């Protein structure tokens, strides 16, 4: 119940949509982004535990939890 986003009535310029890419040091940041998708990811590293998302879904080192949605803040 309430797993879907909010969205509303559109009339203007197809902009890209906004991303976001917040880290465990760097506050909830937005940009926009065209990628195949919108990601989440964490692991251990020598700073601890990490915790990561940006624009973008390559292959990655094995033990980190990757998972990536299609656009914008649909993964968060």
């Amino acid at each position: 119940m309430r797993g879907s986003h909010h969205h509303h009535h559109h009339g203007s310029i197809e902009g890209r949509m906004i991303c976001y890419n917040q880290q465990s040091s760097q506050p909830p940041t937005t940009k926009t982004c065209s990628e195949t998708s919108c990601y989440k990811k964490t692991w251990r590293d020598h700073r601890g535990t990490i915790i990561e998302r940006g624009c973008g879904c390559p292959k990655v080192k094995p033990g980190i939890k990757l998972h990536c949605c299609r656009t914008d803040k649909c993964n968060n």
